[PDB]
């Protein structure tokens, strides 16, 4: 159990749906990190507040998106909007394992017990599984594992399982296949199941 791996970067951004283009975009263009630095810092084309947030922001598009194909990234910038969003959720899942458990958890056990909705402190609940599990998951403050879920739930928002933040309505959503081998590819059959979990 490593923090950051299962944890990702969920505790400060979501689907992040805005700044990845550009960051795909900038990925693309095989930049001298002097001018991939001064792209951030310097022009600050992410819009951020602070030079270190425009990097925080950057970091986590790249160890989202880089490691998966330069071919990838070609076919995310080239796709239409939900299988952009879909791809997105896919390196969600990936990068932050602890959104599939969650899906895994609470989504697939809501529609397998036939309820329409998820409950308020659903996230709390399954994250609290996840501190007894493993007890360096709870060194943080109260608002920062409510701020991990919020960018959860937005991002299954964003993606389609949710009907909308508030009242979390339970959606079927069906993967395209350009999404599903991605996953073939990535050998990550495993979320096929996790993303389907709705049906």
């Amino acid at each position: 159990m490593n923090i950051k791996e299962y944890l990702g970067d969920l505790i400060g951004s979501s689907l992040l749906i805005t700044e990845s283009r550009i960051i795909a975009e900038s990925l693309l263009k095989k930049l001298p990190e002097d001018e991939w630095k001064s792209l951030i810092v310097e022009q600050n084309v992410l819009q951020k507040k602070s030079g270190q947030t425009a990097i925080r922001y950057a970091r986590t598009i790249r160890w989202r998106i880089e490691g998966l194909g330069d071919e990838f990234m070609t076919d995310l910038l080239a796709a239409s909007e939900r299988a952009y969003i879909q791809m997105l959720m896919m390196s969600l899942l990936i990068h932050s394992p602890v959104v599939a458990d969650f899906m895994r958890h609470t989504l697939a056990e809501a529609r397998r017990t036939y309820k329409p909705a998820l409950t308020a402190d659903a996230w709390s609940e399954f994250y609290d599984t996840r501190v007894r599990a493993y007890a360096e998951l709870g060194g943080f403050s109260d608002s920062t594992i409510k701020k991990m879920g919020n960018n959860a739930i937005k991002a299954l928002v964003d993606s389609g399982y949710l009907s909308d933040s508030r009242t979390k309505k339970i959606q079927p959503v069906y993967l395209m296949p350009e999404v599903k081998d991605w996953l073939v590819r990535l050998g990550r059959e495993d979320l096929i199941e996790v993303m389907e979990c709705t049906i």
